[PDB]
């Protein structure tokens, strides 16, 4: 009628108490949908508060979480309640929000209400009931060999949930997560399409896996190819391109690009626009994207359409008919994973030469891309890509400056400080236990008092009061947890330190511009990976001495409380990096040798 669509706590609460399961549950799923698109805020979601709590708005958020932790608690525990596998599909796909409801709650999980289901101290609700509920915080045991057993695609449908959530650094998260990232890739595999799985969170199991400690963490993505490539198929009837003849505009082979998260103030624009602006001199750019790409990101292009269609199926047709009209020697995509387009278009053949860039820095395991167009100094081993590294020199991505630098600028070199600020500059998805310990272990054995501030992104709504918990666990008054500030309020943050640090497994790009541009000094940790060894790289262009490059996780440490005690030693190096900082060699190169490798190796093949 009317509002029927409105996200309201009293209304999910209402129908709860009236036993009105069919209207308690498709209420509840507006909400969880409503922080779906909202990235965990709880505005849009209406509800009313004590007044205390009107400008505390951490309570006022846990009391959010409180209030829904409760009502689902008495309506999941009704064994009355029965629930249609077309719930389960979406419940599921909220579970990461249910996730963070009971996480952020004082409740932590939902095995409270897992415990109903047992009746030996019963039903397929019951089992749907126990998946939708079993979270990543969940301490109840599920072998996940029965379940597959007892229903193949339900248990593909959880370990699809578990993979989502983008922020798991708990240990009690990231084991259930590393342990699906070495069992599922083999019963993935076994599927032949995507129709009784939660497609719509495919991109992110495909993306959230590079956040893993494990070599091997990528498998996942190979085996969800296969399935792609049988989905495009069966469901589609994809039949791929001749790419035996190739076609020509303004005399140069067609270059199409298919874009993701393309805007001019990202780093995806700011690191990989000059190489397709550049490769021009030799191709002519068809770009593909939304009408989030702003003019600046379309100008890069000769020519930009919008991807049109409802259904991937359409949208693969049309990057499918502009190749062949085109008759596209290259398919490029610069970043690979954040959005579904790229994944499965990367399962098709639309033109001879297909390669990705690491706007996304991890392999995608598909026999249809042949090359990878990375730099030099950030690679470690080549044999963690399916695909051959196109390595570049260390000059060919020249990256452009965000409007958003200061201008000016104001040195705090704190001469022997009684506390140690060591800042850093993470994203929910890089928090793990392994960082967290290497902290804990800083705070623990350094001469000197360390105070941790973190500069969290995507650390919003419900997702903070969680995250802030697990900081806390490790190192308590040691940290601050800052949730996600404007690029001036950020800055200021990091301001307040005196060295700075980051994650390991998966490093920083930003950051470490972040960290220069204030003329900080840091630790970092390199590996074989792309995202473990960027770091380095970037350390090395911008000047920064290769003690600070640690290789284990004990250097980390070592390095780290070397660089809190040694308060001169860290000044020193901080005034060298104030006047003597790369930050502009960043900025300058040439950034052609990108489309010429792309021509020599398309008129190698042409040729034969
Ligand atoms: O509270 C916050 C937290 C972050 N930020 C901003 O977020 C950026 C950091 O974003 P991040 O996701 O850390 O970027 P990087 O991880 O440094 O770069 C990533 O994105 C690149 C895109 O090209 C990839 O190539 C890299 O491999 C990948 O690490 C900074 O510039 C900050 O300005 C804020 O403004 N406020």
């Amino acid at each position: 009628m009317e509002n029927e669509n409105k996200p309201n706590v009293a209304n999910f609460e209402a129908a709860v108490a009236a036993k009105d399961y069919e209207k308690a549950c498709s209420e509840l799923l507006l909400i969880l949908s409503q922080l779906d698109s909202n990235f965990g805020g709880i505005h849009e979601i209406e509800f009313e508060y004590p007044a205390q709590l009107q400008d505390l708005e951490q309570e006022k958020i846990v009391y959010f979480c409180t209030r829904m932790a409760t009502a689902i608690t008495t309506l999941f525990s009704d064994p009355v309640l029965e629930i249609s596998d077309l719930g389960v599909q979406r419940f599921l796909v909220y579970q990461r929000w249910l996730a963070l409801i009971f996480a952020s709650s004082p409740f932590v999980n939902a095995d409270h209400i897992l415990q109903t289901y047992n009746r030996e101290p019963s039903s397929k609700s019951s089992l749907i009931k126990f998946c939708i509920l079993y979270l990543p915080e969940s301490n109840v045991n599920l072998n996940l060999d029965v379940m597959w057993n007892i229903s193949p695609e339900l248990c593909a449908s959880l370990c699809f949930a578990l993979q989502s959530p983008r922020f798991v650094g708990t240990s009690t998260a990231f084991n259930k997560r590393a342990t699906i990232l070495q069992w599922f890739p083999r019963h993935l595999d076994q599927l032949k399409n995507l129709n009784n799985i939660p497609s719509a969170i495919s991109h992110d199991v495909y993306a959230h896996c590079s956040y893993d400690t494990s070599v091997n963490k990528h498998d996942v993505k190979r085996a969800l190819n296969h399935v792609i490539r049988r989905h495009i198929e069966s469901e589609y009837g994809w039949k791929d391109r001749d790419v035996a003849h190739i076609g020509y505009r303004n005399n140069k082979p067609v270059m199409v690009v298919l874009l993701e998260h393309f805007h001019s103030a990202h780093s995806i624009y700011r690191t990989h626009s000059t190489s397709m602006i550049a490769a021009r001199e030799h191709f002519y750019l068809i770009g593909l994207g939304s009408p989030s790409v702003d003019q600046a990101g379309q100008e890069v292009f000769d020519e930009f359409h919008l991807v049109a269609g409802d259904n991937m199926k359409q949208k693969l047709e049309f990057i499918r008919s502009v190749c062949e009209s085109n008759g596209a020697a290259i398919f490029y995509m610069p970043s690979i994973g954040m959005d579904m387009t790229t994944i499965f278009a990367s399962n098709t053949r639309l033109a001879p030469i297909q390669a990705i860039a690491l706007g996304h820095p991890a392999t995608t395991h598909s026999d249809f891309i042949e090359y990878v167009i990375v730099e030099d100094d950030y690679v470690g081993s080549e044999e963690c890509f399916s695909e051959t590294l196109l390595r570049l020199p260390k000059d060919a991505l020249p990256y452009v400056p965000s409007a958003l630098a200061p201008e000016k600028v104001d040195y705090l070199l704190r001469e022997n400080p009684e506390v140690v600020n060591i800042g850093i500059a993470s994203t929910t998805m890089k928090l793990n236990p392994y960082f967290l310990e290497a902290l804990k272990a800083i705070r623990d054995r350094a001469k000197v008092k360390v105070h941790f501030h973190f500069a969290l992104g995507a650390s919003n709504g419900i997702t903070h009061p969680y995250v802030e918990r697990f900081i806390k666990s490790y190192l308590g008054d040691s940290a601050t947890a800052h949730p996600h500030s404007p690029y001036h309020q950020y800055l200021r943050i990091l301001h307040n330190c005196d060295m700075m640090v980051n994650p390991f497994p998966f490093g920083n790009t930003n950051g470490i511009i972040d960290m220069v541009t204030l003329g900080l000094v840091g630790v970092c940790k390199t590996g074989a990976e792309v995202h473990e060894h960027i770091d380095e790289g970037l350390f090395k262009r911008l000047g920064l001495p290769e003690w600070l490059i640690a290789n284990t996780v004990d250097e980390y440490v070592e390095r780290a409380v070397r660089l809190a005690e040694n308060h001169q030693e860290r000044l020193e190096l901080r005034r060298y990096i104030i006047e003597n900082n790369g930050l502009n060699t960043l900025f300058t190169g040439d950034p052609r040798p990108m489309g010429q490798v792309f021509l020599e190796k398309l008129n190698a093949f042409l040729k034969e």
